Formats: C-alpha cells, structure tokens, sequence
C-alpha cells in the first residue's frame, strides 16, 4: 500500500518515512530516518521520530540508551532542559526500564551534574545516593554487572576524606558495598573476594560472607551453564546499529527464546532463598531482559504477561504487558487473543473487537505485502491466507457469542467478501454454528454450499464438508455431494480417503447393497488398491480399525 | 485319568484346529491297530480340512505300507473323495501317491495293451491338473519319462506311439517355468538326433522360443519365492509338532511371499488362455490354503477371486466356509460370511456364522484367563476382540432384525459384567441414541457403563465426547465433577479437563472457563500455561496458533 504508487522524488526522508509506515517495527529503518536527520542537524525530527519509537517500544532500554548518548556527546551542552524530562520519562514507575547499560547512563549524566569538587558535601554525596539506587534496582541482580561494581568501587577508593567523620563514612560505605556484592553470582566473584580479604587487613568478619560467597560462587555456576550461548547485542550508541544487530519484524533465534525461558525458570526456584518482594524483583528483571533481547517472541510477552498478574489484584496488570507485546508484534494471535480475554474479564467490551480487529488488519497487510514482493512463493502466501482465516474463525465464533447471531453474519458476511483470498474453515466454522442455533440443517447448509463456489476441487475441504454431513446425519445430502466431485476433486490420496468415508458410510445406513456397488466404482478408479485393508476399514467401530490391530496386524 | 486315547481326544476337542494333536491319537490308535478308531479319526480331519492334501497324503500311504494288502476297497473310496470336482485336491506330492496306486493296480506285463495304456492317461492327468502349474516339479516330469523311456515297443504302431508321446511330453515340459529347464533342454536336443537327426534342427527351433521365454519366467517366480517353505509332512511318523501349525498359526514372513506369487500369477505373463490361466491361478491358490491356512487373509483372497469369476452365488461362500474351518476365531471371515448369506438371502445363518465365531472367542479367553492370567496384556487384548464382535454382531442385528434385536444383544453384554470392553456401552448408545435423536435412552446406557467402568479414563473420556457431540451441557459438567478423583492415570484424566474445557469456553460464560481453567493449573502444576491456552482456542480439530504462530 504505502510505498507502492505512494512514489516520492527520491529523498531519503520520504521512502524511509514510508518504509517505516510499512514496518513500524523494524526499528532499524527508524535508526536510519534518525542517522539522517542528525547528519542534517534537524534535531526537532530527530525528537520526534525517537519519540515515535519510544511511544511503541517503551521497554527497549537500549533505544533509551542510543538517545541519552546523544546529548552527551554534544560536549560542554550537556542540557539539563532535554536531558532530564527523558531520564524522567524512561525511569519512570510505570514503564520505568531497568537495565545496566541505561543506567550506566543515568550515573554518568549524575556525575557531570555534581562536580565531586565546587559541590562538596552533597555533591560526592548525591552521586553516592545515584550509585545505590542502581545497585538495588539492578546491579544486585544481573550477573554481568561486574563493570558496573568496578565503577562504583573506583569511586569510593579514589576519594580522600577530608576528616574522620568521613575517614570513618568511607569505609562504611566500601564496606556495605563489598559485602553486597560478594552474596550475589556475578562473574568475578573470585577476585572480587581475593580483594575484599586483602582490603579488611590493611584497615584494621570475613568468615560469615565466607559461607554465602561461596553459595554465590557455585549458583554462578550453573547460571554460566544456563546461559551458556546467550546473545546480549544490542547497540547503545546510533552509530553501533547495523541491520544485523537489530531484529526485523517479527524475527527472532528460538535458541534464544529458549536460553531466557530457562535462565527464568532457575529464577522462579529461588534459589537465592530471597523475600517475597526481592524474589518477585529479581525476577521481573529478568523478564524485561527477555522482553528486549527476543521482544518478537508472543511468549516471552505472554509468560511475563501472566507472571506479573499472579502477583496481586490489579486487573490491569496483565492487560499492560500484553499490551506492550503487541506493539511489538501487532500481527500476534498469541497476544490478540490473550488480550481480547482480559478485555472481557475486567469487561470492556468494546475493546475485543477493536484488537483482534488491528491483529487481522496487520495480518491483512502482512498477506497483500507477500502476494506481491513475491508471488510464487505460494506456501508462505497459503500459510498467511491460513493465519488470516484462522484470526477471523476465533473472531466470529468470539463475536458470536458476546454479541449475537447476527453479529457472526456480519463477519462471515465480509470474509465471503475476500474470495479466495482466505481459506475453506471460515465456511466450516461458519456452518457448525450456523447448525447448532437451534440443531437446523436449513441454514447451515446453505453456507458451505456457496463455499463450494470458491473449493469444490479442494479434497481437503470436501472431506471436512462431509465429514459435516456425515456428523449431522443428512443421508442423501452425502450421496449428491459425493458424486458430483469425483471427478472435480484434485488429487488421489484425498480422494480416495474420501471413498472409504462414503462407504462407510452407506454401510452404517443399511442395503449393503449400495454398498456392493460403491465399492465397485472404488476399486475402478483406484484398481491397486488392497481389496482387504479396504475391507477393514468398512469395519472400523468407533474411528478404530480392529480388525487390523487384532487379526491383520501385519497390515 | 492316564489313558492316552482320552486326554488326547479331549485336548482335541478345546483345540480342534491343532493338527499336531489328531496325528498323535492317530500314531496310537496305528500301534494298536485298531483301525476302525483311525479312519473315524482321519475323517474328522478330513471334514474340518479338506484341502490339507498332505493330510491325505498321510492317509494312503499308511495303507500302501500294508504290502500285498493293496485293498482297493479301502483304497479307492478314499481317492474319489479326495479327487473329486468340489473339494477336489490339486497337490503334486498326493497326485503321485494317485499315480503309484495306478501303477500297483496296472501292472504293465500282464496287463499288456491298456496296461501300460492306463497307466500313461494316469501320468497325463497329473500333467494337465497340475504337473504345468508347478515349477518345482522336476521329480514329476522324471518319473513320467523314465515310464516313457525304459518302454520297448512290441511292434511299431508302438515304435511311434512311443516317440509321439516322448515328444509330446518334453514338448509340454520345456514351455513353462521349472526347475530344470536348462537340464531337461540338453536332454530334448540330443533326443531328437538320435531318432531322426535330419530334423532335430527343424523342430527344436519353435520350442527354442518359449524354452527361452520360460527359462528367465522362472528366473522372476525363482526371485518371488526366493524363501518360500513347503514342509508339511506326507507320511504319519513325519510329523512332528515343530512342521504343522499350531492353532491360529502362521509365518507372516510366507503369507506375504505367497500373496506375492499369486500376484506375479494374475498378470497372465504365461500368455494363457481364460481358463488355463483361471486353473494356473486356482492351482496356487490352493498351494497356499495348505501352507498358511490359518491365515484369513489367503482364505479370504482365495474366496474373492473364485467368485469375481462367473456366476453361481454360492462360490464365495464355500471358500469362506473352508476357511472359517480353519480358523472358527476369525472375525475377518465370519464377517465376510455372515455378508455373503446375506446376499444370497438366507437371514438365519448370519446370526449363526456370527455367534460361533463368539463362542470360539469366548472359549478362548475362557482358556488364556486361566492357563496365564498373570498376562494381563494377552486378556485385554482378548476382552478386546469379543467385544468387537459383540458390537458387530449387534449393529449387525440392528439394520437386520430391528432394535429390540440390539437390546436382547446388548443385554447379555451386560451380563458379562467386565469380561466385555467399554466399547459395547458406547457403540449401543451411539444406536440408541440415533433411533429418535433421542438422549433419554441413549444415555441411560452409559451410566449402566459407569458401573465398571467409572475408572477407565478412556472410557470417561469416549464418554464425555459423546455427551459433548450430542449436546447435552450439563451432562458433562455432572460426569466432570464425578470423576476428577476416580480417574486413574493423569495422561488421561489432563486430556479430560482440556475437552471439558474447551467444551465451556464453546458454550459461552469464559467465567466458567477461568475457573475450571484454574482447577486445571492446580492438580497439574509444570503445565505449560500457553501451550494449554493454545488448545482451547483450536478450529476444527486443528490448533492453528501452534502451527502458524508458536510452531517450535
């Protein structure tokens, strides 16, 4: 749609800001719109299109991340007007990221804001109070932290206590620090450890720690095995992001996907032996790692979803991470539907058909997109045609019984509307409600009738078909069906099976002299054919074939 | 007691297909000859097995053994019966017992002219009822020449007759697949040099083509065959209980290279006529129904094809009947058979077909119940085929003999308590239930069920499906609750909760769902949350959110 006839002159800014409208989630075609406008110095576009990617990917600690460095690196300016009202915004309570790397950030905008020398008192003493925050929102719980820990350490040792109400603070505090780390897995526990010991002599215990830094020691052991391939590449400045370290829509390494469900499942054991609110932190940590590193996966979204609303109340929670999932998936029937049920449960009902209705929209696009970069790839397109009829079936069956029978109509009333852009199930669904109204074959025939117009040489769909007859028991209905597509039906493996279903049929049905006839014309078109396997499956009672597992079972 | 004339014709009785069993009460009966005991005895297999030439086989030769006592009063009553037209046997090994009666009975010195004049049409009928259908016949085609051959002539209307046969003779032989095709060539060649080599060129030349055709015709049947087994033993103190089958018996290995050979037969590549090529086939066939006779499938085949034939409603069924002999356990041939009486119109026996075949069955797990019933595998497996047959057998009634058939059916199924499978309780509710779409009925049944069955998930869940496809909402909610605790397993009872569960989200509320939905999650923790969610939200027996969306 965009993009095609939608042809601007050739300026960068216009395809791109096209491109984007196309795949509002490949967050590399934004990385490129900025690149541009900061090349050109417009730095009111370059707010709005961060903006723009934040309003989507409000947990992307990383994008933050790429936004602070630039301010930073305009030297003696750094703003306190545009710096803190997007520190404020991104370290919020809400969407409020928690992640090493922007807060890295957060300290290194602290301390060019509170000189350690014209400040003083508050001064190294803010800067302490920044340090800590970071140290219990996430440092104490990610183990690669050790960066972070040497950051914090240097800052301490290098300070010289003016007189000995701090000569004494200073040591309070290298102290409280050391201690803290060393009870967590991190990656350099050991010499960690080799220098707090070395650190304690030479200023005046150690056997306490001892016990739980060993525990530390060996739990960062398993954790190191767990991980063991985990990808952490995102990039943190603009001019680090490459096509190849940004996902495209949709992508992601199930590998991945499967290292961070497992590194959280060791998580939820507790390990650590935590309280109920430090576990439930340490945890959600994680989570949002997962959601950034694999935030195209439905699960991750979904899992974390439900691990924050089993907590407490709240029935909104669950909504708000869903939510935040499918913008980053807005083509996701894991999340449309998952969210179209917590619309329900805190009943809102408009709300249901308003995202399942996006999801499709999405999907709808996805499917014109395809059918036209690359017509003849025609698996991908009938895997998309499939998902689109998938999305519409949950819709109307969902509308159907929220709001009506008439509701339904309105729906398969518009698919009807797509040909044969969606596939055989919408007709079927559609019939085996329009069946069971009030148990009336009238109505509910009629559909899969028209149905025909579009499918009568699809096997696969004509054995769904009478497998419908068949299920409400409509003799005759059977027999014309049956003929009129012996020929018309595409294939031989489908058609056969749908001989056998037939007879089977007629069988169940008295004459056993129709029966004698069928099985005639059968075994003319399809001459080969085992007269005795076929013979058993006349006799199967209840779907099982008896005969075969008792006395043929050489067969 | 400790006679063994008793034990033995009991055993028999519990076990009237084991072979073995007859030769022993025969052996016995030999050694104190009471002779009248072994023709009683010889005969009833001879009722059950007809077509077990070897058992003939075994029969006249005890009688050739008594010497000079070649009694053609014993004799030949036996050959009528055993060669006649319907149940006429067609194997080499009892054709050339036929042949050395013939033979005893017509001797060529003292007979003279249609002496050595019977003896060769004897020889002949061997060669077109058989002798060319067989290709490891080679013993045969010697026999019939060195009769040929070691013949002087008195005079000369016999010096040709005599050549005129050993020509027509080697002329047969050479045109069909054998064992010795390459051998008995060598031999023809020189023959007719040494009898007027003038032609011997001119004539080996025809053959020549066929010889041919035949020698590499054999090359394909040789490769088919390849490890065919031919065992059976012709005489009593050859058998031995490891060569004849054991009751219901038979190498699946043989089974198939014999339907493989008759396979190779039907295409005609002999170029025979439609009814040399009907006997070449019947002749196979009946090699087969010999040795693995106890397979239904070769029975069941054999029947078909000699019915696919001409008319004559009763063909299909006697070979079924043969069969159904063989094996009275059979529920692919009492099926087959109770079908064909039904055909030919003759209502009364498919009842009695059907009922034997459950008599049989019921005895023999009667029999296993007791000589092992630690091998609970073996009796399920049992409990099983009854009531498949049961079940059969009452659908069957049911479009035959009206409802109340089913009922008198269905009923003594009850009667049987747990000695039946679940199967019958649904299979007759899924009837009673189709009389008026009814469910009042329909369902009475399954609760009957439930009074053996309360356990067995998958009978709770066969249930459940069906409570389910006949809508009956509460029904399910009631049989749900009921039985959460009383299912054993979990496999099953987890694969329960999905279906009740999916079934209330179909059915409005989503309320309701939450709940069970929380049930669920408790009494299985681990369950993978999303995985579940998946299932509920399947279309059509498909769960597309897996295949499309979360496909790893």
């Amino acid at each position: 749609r965009p993009t095609s006839r939608v042809r601007d002159e050739s300026d960068v800014i216009g395809k791109l800001n096209d491109m984007i409208e196309e795949q509002p989630t490949d967050i590399f075609l934004y990385v490129k719109l900025l690149k541009h406008h900061v090349s050109l110095k417009q730095w009111k576009q370059v707010y709005e299109t961060f903006d723009k990617l934040h309003d989507r990917f409000p947990l992307m600690a990383n994008i933050w991340c790429m936004r602070l460095s630039l301010e930073f690196d305009k030297m003696e300016e750094l703003d306190a007007a545009v710096i803190e009202p997007v520190l404020a915004r991104c370290l919020s309570k809400e969407l409020g990221n928690n992640d090493l790397s922007l807060w890295l950030s957060y300290i290194t905008y602290v301390r060019k804001k509170n000189d350690i020398i014209t400040g003083g008192e508050e001064a190294r003493n803010i800067v302490i109070q920044a340090f800590q925050v970071v140290v219990d929102k996430c440092a104490i719980f990610e183990p690669k932290s050790i960066q972070f820990w040497n950051e914090y350490l240097h800052f301490l040792e290098h300070w010289k206590p003016v007189n000995k109400f701090e000569e004494q603070q200073r040591v309070q505090y290298i102290r409280k620090l050391y201690k803290t780390l060393l009870c967590q897995p991190m990656d350099c526990l050991e010499s960690m450890w080799q220098r707090y010991t070395q650190w304690e002599q030479d200023v005046n215990h150690i056997g306490e720690l001892s016990a739980q830094y060993m525990n530390a020691r060996s739990l960062y052991q398993d954790w190191l095995n767990i991980t063991k391939g985990l990808k952490r590449n995102l990039p943190i400045t603009l001019n680090q992001a490459t096509e190849s370290n940004l996902p495209k829509p949709n992508e992601y390494d199930v590998q991945q996907l499967l290292i961070w469900l497992e590194w959280i499942r060791w998580e939820s054991d507790n390990k650590l032996e935590l309280s109920d609110d430090l576990h439930k932190a340490r945890m959600t940590y994680v989570y949002m790692q997962a959601a950034q590193h694999v935030c195209f996966a439905p699960e991750i979204w979904f899992n974390m979803a439900n691990y924050q609303g089993e907590k407490n109340t709240d029935s909104t929670v669950i909504t708000k991470y869903l939510k935040l999932g499918q913008q980053c998936i807005p083509n996701s029937a894991v999340l449309a539907f998952s969210l179209s049920e917590q619309y329900e449960l805190n009943t809102k009902i408009p709300e249901i058909e308003t995202t399942i209705l996006s999801c499709i929209d999405r999907i709808h696009l996805d499917l014109a997109a395809l059918m036209e970069d690359d017509p003849t790839n025609e698996s991908a397109i009938n895997q998309l045609k499939s998902k689109l009829t998938y999305v519409y079936c949950v819709y109307m069956n969902t509308m159907k019984r929220i709001q009506g029978l008439a509701a339904s109509r309105k729906i398969f009333g518009k698919c009807r509307r797509l040909k044969k852009l969606v596939t055989p199930d919408i007709y079927l669904e559609n019939a085996y409600i329009e069946y069971h109204i009030s148990k009336d074959t009238k109505t509910a025939c009629k559909v899969l009738e028209l149905g025909l117009k579009y499918f009568a040489t699809d096997g696969e769909y004509i054995n769904k078909y009478l497998d419908f007859l068949i299920y409400v028991n409509e003799e005759s209905q059977v027999k014309s069906l049956f003929e009129s597509s012996i020929d018309k039906i595409s294939d031989s493996h489908l058609l056969k099976m749908i001989f056998q279903k037939v007879i089977f049929f007629e069988s169940k049905v008295g004459s056993l002299n129709s029966v004698r006839t069928l099985e005639k014309r059968f075994f003319e078109k399809f001459p080969e054919v085992n007269k005795l396997e076929e013979f058993t499956n006349k006799y199967k009672v209840l779907d099982v074939n008896y005969l075969q597992r008792l006395e043929l079972d050489y067969m």
